[PDB]
């Protein structure tokens, strides 16, 4: 209804009850949704759980100025075709060849520093900027543009998804999330061996990092409750991995750009929730 606010279509991926509230997931935003648990509730929290079983999308109102959810709706069959379609289990290789493997630390600290002056509040990015300096959403399109910057240099890499009840701070302030993901960039130390690092400027300005390292920022304890309970590392063309392993791509950057737009002014723990970016497409 036009009381509330209107979220759009989507997938939920999580349902927990936690301190009296259900706390839901839904695919590609990192925010949680709260529901809570009233007989006036019950039907809405059944179609939540079967949708989140099945992997099938719902229409959800939200109550204004807040991530609380008022109402959900069923989804049309044009609806169910069209996630079914976006959100896929047909793995789609990458179709220009990149290496995947980057020659040396040096070339790993250049591509690090490529990336974060590409960062949102830096005289030298080029728009869109990456909004590493809002935490609150869209990693998955600062990640998808930090790829773009590899493929630029002539590289590939992966994808490391975090998944659990995950709270951050920028040191400042606190985020709450769902999941998480940044790129998993392979390179050769000095041995040849190959190794793997996080590169993430929303987390760790410094440079890379180990993806261990990088996990344990995604449970700051110092925000509040938090714990993994799950990770996936995928080909880096993934835009976003469900809980059920099906993927999201972003081919064209068509979303990543349109979100890195919505969000380029953007800077710190606020606005929470984030913005709408469901018509920006794919």
């Amino acid at each position: 209804d036009s009381k509330l606010k209107d979220f759009g279509k989507t997938v939920p991926v999580g349902i927990d009850e936690e301190n009296g509230m259900i706390k839901v997931s839904f695919m590609l935003t990192a925010q949680f949704y709260e529901i809570k648990p009233t007989k006036e509730n019950e039907q809405y929290i059944g179609m939540l759980r079967q949708a989140v079983k099945n992997e099938s999308p719902v229409h959800i109102f939200l109550k204004p100025n807040s991530n609380e959810i008022g109402k959900v709706e069923s989804a049309s069959p044009e609806d169910v075709r069209y996630f079914k379609t976006i959100l896929t289990k047909e793995v789609k290789g990458q179709t220009n060849k990149l290496a995947s493997v980057i020659p040396d630390v040096a070339t790993l600290n250049s591509l690090f520093n490529q990336i974060k002056n590409q960062s949102c509040g830096t005289s030298t990015a080029s728009s869109p900027c990456i909004t590493f300096r809002y935490p609150v959403d869209g990693c998955y399109a600062r990640a998808h543009k930090m790829r773009q910057i590899l493929m630029n240099n002539g590289y590939d890499c992966e994808k490391q998804f975090v998944y659990g009840n995950l709270k951050a701070s920028t040191g400042t302030c606190c985020v709450a999330w769902s999941y998480h993901v940044a790129i998993l960039v392979s390179y050769k130390n000095a041995s040849g061996v190959t190794e793997k690092r996080i590169i993430d400027p929303s987390l760790f300005s410094s440079g890379p990092v180990t993806d261990t390292a990088w996990r344990n920022a995604c449970v700051n304890t110092s925000c509040g409750s938090a714990s993994v309970s799950s990770y996936a590392n995928t080909a880096g063309n993934v835009y976003y991995r469900s809980p059920s392993n099906s993927y999201l791509y972003d081919n064209n950057l068509i979303n990543t750009n349109c979100v890195l737009t919505k969000f380029s002014l953007l800077s710190g723990c606020s606005p929470s929730p984030a913005p709408d970016v469901s018509s920006c497409g794919f």
